[PDB]
């Protein structure tokens, strides 16, 4: 229905706003673009499904996300990729891991405060009907 297409348009507006608030935070700069295969040829042999905030914006516009749960699976993948590619005790790895955990925690805290639980349940019931 037109009403259901209006619901998914409101979901995309909400997800673009959360993503741009994460992307402008100086802590999260390393997560804003794909890894450059020139600088880091080993990245794609370690990490089988790369993800970053510029790819998330592209996916919102391609209508890849019908629920906030499917968006949060890609925020989780940004975080888990950084924990697996930078796992050592040295300061450079510990700094990216702290930043990856702060990206994930910040996304979930904005969603807890600003997403209505009944708007998410509506999106889930339209997805399950298709
Ligand atoms: O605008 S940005 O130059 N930057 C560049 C990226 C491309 C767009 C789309 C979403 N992915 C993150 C990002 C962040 O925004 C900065 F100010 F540094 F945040
Ligand atoms: O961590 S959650 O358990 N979680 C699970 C919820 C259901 C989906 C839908 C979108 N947003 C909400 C949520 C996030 O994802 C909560 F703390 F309750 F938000
Ligand atoms: O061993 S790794 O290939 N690797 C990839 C990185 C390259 C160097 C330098 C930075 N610190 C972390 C790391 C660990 O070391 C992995 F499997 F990804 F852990």
């Amino acid at each position: 229905s037109m009403q259901e297409e209006d619901t998914f348009r409101e979901l995309r507006i909400f997800l673009r706003n959360v993503t741009h608030r994460l992307a402008i935070d100086k802590r999260f700069r390393v997560f804003t673009k794909p890894v450059d295969p020139d600088e880091v040829p080993d990245y794609r042999t370690v990490i089988k499904e790369p993800m970053d905030l510029s790819s998330v914006i592209s996916k919102i516009d391609l209508h890849k996300y019908l629920t906030v749960k499917d968006y949060l699976r890609d925020i989780d993948l940004i975080c888990s990729n950084a924990l697996e590619y930078n796992p050592d005790r040295d300061p450079g790895d510990r700094l990216i891991r702290h930043r990856a955990c702060a990206l994930r925690d910040t996304a979930y805290a904005i969603i807890k405060e600003e997403l209505d639980e009944d708007f998410e349940q509506l999106c889930e019931e339209i997805q399950e009907s298709r």
